[PDB]
């Protein structure tokens, strides 16, 4: 899975830990082992939120399967969650793009995961 | 919807009130409000098109619905205009990949918007 | 095509001439004119792979046609070679998502390739 979080919070206000809380929480949400979970941070963007520019964030995740309606409520309480308590982003300034990545579709060590 | 800019324009040459032009031409556009419109502007980039480093912008707009054929063409005259008017970037310099996202992969607020 | 290349190697690690190489390799392996290849590299980025911070890349593929499960393994070979030869990342610690755009869903010069 990959995880990018796009924010204008300055990247002073990143924790020490934070892409590690990153990978841990998502393999245990995704189920896949942490080995296979990469995680983005891009800090400092010029970036508004519905007109403003209060904390805000603008994210991704792919996964090969683990993506569906109940699934992905369940990463945006966990995604929003980690945000608000690490980031101060107010979930309400927080999107997250779901993608349900083909294996076909996913190249990894000079191959794909097909 | 989410719309974003990555150009190699320097940040000096995004104009003030760059952001919230965005916001209100694609609240206008879309029909949706600009509460739910995110922006997010990438300058100062790393990038070629056609193998020149000349301006140039590579841009996703994500929207729930609102994606289609004749919507997209009117999509990339709206925002080829304004990166020609605004960040004097060709528009035969810019690219625009646009997903339409369904309800279900948007994460917002700890759920969905299905 | 647009080719993204997202990473925690350094941007004095890129070696002078990479987006032209980028360009021409992306270029004969795409059998795409080099005048439609687009490519960005994000050097110097908050990213782990795996939990680690060694050498990684997040990167994306994107095209109207020419994705497929050989088609893309080729790419693979191709893009984790130039990475691990240019900027030293491992394949192992390379994702490539791939993406099949329909040509109505990519603006250009003020339209689409619809």
């Amino acid at each position: 899975p990959m995880f990018i979080v796009n924010t204008n919070v300055p990247r002073a206000s990143v924790p020490d830990g934070f892409l590690s809380e990153l990978t841990q929480q998502l393999a245990q949400a995704t189920g896949k082992p942490p080995q296979y979970i990469a995680v983005h941070v891009v800090p400092d963007q010029l970036m508004a939120f519905g007109g403003s520019s209060e904390p805000c964030a603008l994210c991704s995740l792919f996964s090969i399967g683990k993506i569906g309606g109940a699934q992905n409520r369940s990463y945006s309480k966990l995604l929003c969650g980690l945000l608000a308590e690490r980031l101060r982003i107010s979930p309400d300034r927080v999107y997250i793009n779901y993608y349900d990545m083909n294996a076909a579709n996913v190249g990894w060590n000079n191959s794909t995961f097909a």
